[PDB]
């Protein structure tokens, strides 16, 4: 029975179709008006300079809209990041509150984002042709910000993955290299913005999903703690997990956008729209502040090996940083392995995998999840028993396995009490060492496609501080090198298991790729995450920022 | 097989007697150095003129500790609120920060804030002579703040009771009538605060703890936003139990009190001592505004039926809120029933209550508890069949027991999203009638003592705005009058059931007693629901 799920990509295919049709037939009205407008200077202009010219006037919202919109559909071609065009844009382009902080920007969706008129479908059978029937939360603040949200873009099926293919929409490419995952689940959103086609863009990550397609894609992306930003009217396929927090947040070129998006964001319109937000203000002083950092930081997790890639990059930041006047301190959170295994995979597996699974009832499993349904469809005492026999050889597979088992409400609020005792652990010992942020590697470069859904112990640089509820943000800081990817043949990771094997054969063939680090800061201060962002990007990239 | 919980029993009375004594000495010997101070004078001054006074050097930290001191001791005399006395506040005294927003103020602290050297028992054996390592984050941002933290203040055994009994310190008595109940399970900080031996306390709120023992015994309470200050170092018996969270809040004889101690405690100290709490300040411009106000009300929750004494509070200050160019809007949250029986209930027993019974195990159960413990106990199939015969006529008490089974984490990941949407619900009902805050009744007059654990359904007024997570106060606005008490005589209740035929027994002869109105705003908005409990005490208590 695969007749409702064909029935479910015939006509995702057809709206997609359609969408790209309209956004063509736009954009071609539009360049016959505009012959004379020079397209390229208006794409590459930083998003601060493109804000401050809409909000003189130098530069007209349609000429932006349209000269990006031509943009988003040119990098589709070779990308297949866009799923659906907000076909009313035009309307809210016209309407867009001239005062607004992003006034005239055009802003792309990751697919989760509801949408008044158009599915989120995660790629899901389930949900095609259920459209949304009002803009979420983040959505409204924008619009009333004078944003254009004008693009759904593309996520894995589920999006409990950090590849970006799903039945409905396909397989989404990274911009840089065909071959390679644009990383995920907010894919679409790196792909986009990683070649141009969208100056800011929104996506969600509870495992790495805002910092993986970021990375990948050589974009800057910021995870805020989980309750900076409203999640209401996020469209997800479990619902009511609380352990490990799913938190949304900006994706953009460079870190000042970043900050931008967070200060249009943080307004008294998200704060009335949904009041169980804390009403924290964008602290501009803390964000602009020039003061030196004491700054912990670690070169590999024990549990992901670092490409050589990724090692360069961390060093490279951790050197310029000292250089630049900073105390770079050894820091590494306790139990990194316990709170991989026990509590992060536990608390996104607390019911054995049947709130997911229910979402994949009579439809197909894209390749792009390995064996994760197939997985977690096992019985309970299967998954016990083939995790007892994994056990003396690959702990790492057994001690997942033997926590994506169901449990009681009694289990579960003594993993809920586990997590936050080990957050103010890591709080301690950060205290302890009296550190402002925290630096770290960020995984890359981009993995093959098909290959993340079967390296799982590579979300362990990400995971682990959506398991912490920490904001953390990625900047890219370096490609990597024909002398780092030969590097490469000498990788071995950790536990020599099966995703370690897959890690190695994925993350090869990689020169010029774009590599990240992580920037982390304790939760709620999003401003200093920013400000430390600021600075590992300006040190390592300076032609990023006003010179 | 209680050896053990009356070992326990006899080191805690020792203690609690031999605390008692050492504040008795200390008292004494102030007094003795200092015969001509007007203590009356002092003690009756509002907590705002206190901290000025102590402020500008013309009262000492010493004439207020120890004046408070010696006042504290007399009323547990026929109260017995205090637990503990905490020695080293006369250290903490002297070396309090003179620039700190309550320097030199004495306060009471409910028996579940970690004090460093002391219990935090909870009213259980099994917490007995297990002293904290260290004062937990509020406790170190009062003393930041130059207060002087002093006693340890009863709570009824576990503090799942707005009553105020334990096997360990035993019963705490409300200081307006020796037969009732203080409330709880804040219980120890209202009778103390209630009869003038504190100025300022700390309680914790989960189903009405704060709430209910300050409007029983007719003080000021608020119960912010749960995660508005930091539970560090907080005493419980029950962990990992999220879909309900717990509050912690302040407790004195004024709505000015409340704010002054809410200003001390946001402060970078706190945010920065627990940055899991979001660093808001204490947003002054929120809290003076004098603006006209749209005001939801509702005079009853269709669910627990208002004393007379109850209605008339709510009715007068709804008038009088009215008089004074406020709006005054019909309202009442939908689906109490659901958001009391399924999430609270079920949020607060989503094990069955086996987490919960991990504590009573060989121990006593005080009778303040009722069948609580003997009801958890029930095996899950049996909780089930008594919930189907329950049903067709006393449908409460069936869909309560049905709601207190054990379930998968499954479940609770549905009955968590199931509060999520609920609180959601909420706001958009509130919106639509474009409110700023909500008065509503507040459970009143004090029930006699060992009843609240006989009346569950009478959490119902406060229960909802933990369940809602929404900042929720409670303000003294009129006394019980004879025509108010004898129209007790006239209650039914909704439902018929147990629960309404106590509430009607437990609220006889309470003339001259206590009532309250309860102020809500939405989440952080504890600013807002501050400027508006302000606004109730300016007119109810000119
Ligand atoms: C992203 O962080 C992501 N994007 C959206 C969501 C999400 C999840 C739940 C509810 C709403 N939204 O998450 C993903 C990063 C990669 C990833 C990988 C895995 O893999 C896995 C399998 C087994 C055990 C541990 C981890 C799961 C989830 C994600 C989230
Ligand atoms: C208080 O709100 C209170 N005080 C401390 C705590 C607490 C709870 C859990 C963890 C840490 N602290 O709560 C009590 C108000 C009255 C009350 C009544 C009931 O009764 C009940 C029985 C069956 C079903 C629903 C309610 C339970 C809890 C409380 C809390
Ligand atoms: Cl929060």
């Amino acid at each position: 029975g695969r007749q409702k799920a064909r029935g479910a990509a015939t006509r995702a295919r057809q709206k997609q179709r359609a969408s790209l049709e309209t956004m063509d037939k736009a954009v071609q009205r539009f360049r016959l008006q505009n012959p004379d407008l020079d397209s390229e200077a208006l794409l590459t202009l930083p998003l601060l300079q493109l804000v401050q010219k809409l909000q003189s006037g130098e530069l007209s919202p349609e000429a932006v809209f349209f000269t990006y919109l031509g943009k988003a559909w040119e990098v589709n071609k070779g990308t297949n990041c866009v799923t659906s065009y907000l076909t009313d844009c035009e309307t809210q382009l016209s309407q867009a509150p001239r005062q607004g902080l992003l006034y005239g920007v055009p802003v792309s969706l990751k697919e989760c984002f509801s949408y008044k008129g158009h599915d989120s479908t995660l790629g899901l059978s389930l949900n095609e042709g259920m459209p949304s029937e009002s803009d979420c939360v983040v959505v409204q603040v924008l619009k009333l910000q004078g944003a254009v949200p004008f693009v759904h873009t593309n996520v894995p099926q589920s999006m409990f993955s950090y590849d970006c293919s799903n039945p409905l929409f396909g397989q989404t490419m990274n911009p840089w290299k065909s071959s390679k995952s644009p990383g995920g689940s907010s894919g679409g959103e790196g792909a986009l913005i990683g070649s141009g086609g969208s100056p800011l863009g929104l996506g969600t990550d509870i495992g790495g999903s805002i910092r993986f397609p970021s990375a990948f894609c050589g974009i800057c992306g910021l995870k805020p703690t989980g309750n900076r930003l409203s999640k209401s009217g996020l469209k997800g396929c479990v619902y009511g997990q609380t352990a490990v927090q799913l938190s949304l947040g900006p994706m953009a070129r460079d870190v000042e956008s970043l900050a931008l998006c967070l200060k249009a964001l943080l307004c008294e319109h998200l704060f009335t729209l949904d009041p169980t937000v804390p009403p924290l203000p964008f602290r501009e002083e803390v964000y602009r502040s020039s003061r030196p950092l004491r700054v912990g930081y670690y070169e590999t997790d024990n549990y992901t090996m670092p490409s050589p890639a990724m090692r360069r990059a961390l060093i490279e930041t951790k050197q310029r940083l000292e250089a630049a006047g900073h105390t770079l301190i050894p820091f590494l959170p306790n139990n990194i392995p316990y709170a991989l295994e026990v509590l992060s995979t536990g608390g996104l597996f607390s019911d054995g995998g049947r709130s997911f699974l229910q979402n994949f009832k009579g439809d197909f499993v894209d390749p792009c999840l390995g064996d994760l349904i197939l997985i977690l469809r096992l019985p309970s005492w299967f998954k016990r028993l083939l995790s007892l026999l994994l056990k003396p050889l690959f702990p790492r597979l057994a001690a997942f396995l033997n926590n994506m088992r169901p449990r009681s409400a009694e289990k579960l609020w003594k993993l809920q009490h586990e997590i936050e005792m080990y957050r103010q652990s890591v709080i301690a010992q950060w205290k302890a060492m009296n550190l402002d942020v925290l630096l770290t590697p960020m995984l890359g470069p981009a993995l093959d496609l098909n290959t993340p859904g079967r390296a799982t112990g590579a979300v362990s640089y990400t995971m682990l501080y959506n398991c912490l509820d920490f904001p953390a943000g990625v900047v890219p800081v370096t490609t990597v090198t024909a002398e780092d990817d030969a590097q490469m043949e000498l990788y071995k990771g950790y536990f020599g298991d099966i995703w370690d094997i897959i890690l190695k054969k994925a993350m090869k063939n990689s020169v010029g790729l774009p590599v990240a680090v992580q920037c982390v800061a304790l939760p709620w201060q999003e401003e200093l995450c920013l400000r430390f962002m600021r600075e590992v990007e300006q040190l390592m990239t300076p032609q990023k920022q006003p010179s």
